[PDB]
């Protein structure tokens, strides 16, 4: 019954997480068995973030699906941090893999093209785990 707190959001979903100070990133909701630290309280879902591994525990107001994407990437952060870059990658490696798409920062190009295009033609059902 972990996380059924009544709140949105699942174990393997990709979502933007939101740290104070920091811009929206993307990351997978995860068990709080995976994180070698503590249940999530109510109202809270544990998050590993893409990029760099580590878990947090952050509030599901906190949190919004991969999918509401153009809404939610941040251009300037994109130009500014290589961090944010391998970010967008990793997460949309994983996006593309559930959603059964294939293409043909060379390589980011055609994905981030897909993800600020809606993801088609799956639309964000495919971003869903299986």
């Amino acid at each position: 019954s972990e996380y059924q707190d009544g709140k949105e959001f699942g174990i393997g979903d990709l979502v933007w997480g939101k740290i104070k100070g920091f811009s929206w990133w993307p990351a997978m909701v995860v068990s709080w068995k995976a994180t070698s630290k503590r249940q999530a309280m109510s109202g809270m879902r544990w998050v590993q973030w893409f990029g760099d591994g580590k878990f947090s525990e952050v509030s599901a107001d906190k949190l919004v699906a991969l999918g509401l994407f153009s809404q939610h990437f941040n251009l300037a952060t994109f130009n500014k941090l290589v961090s944010y870059r391998k970010a967008m990658y990793h997460a949309l490696e994983k996006a593309r893999v559930r959603a059964g798409k294939t293409f043909p920062e060379d390589q980011l190009k055609p994905m981030l093209e897909w993800a600020h295009g809606g993801f088609k033609p799956t639309g964000i059902e495919g971003l869903k785990p299986n």
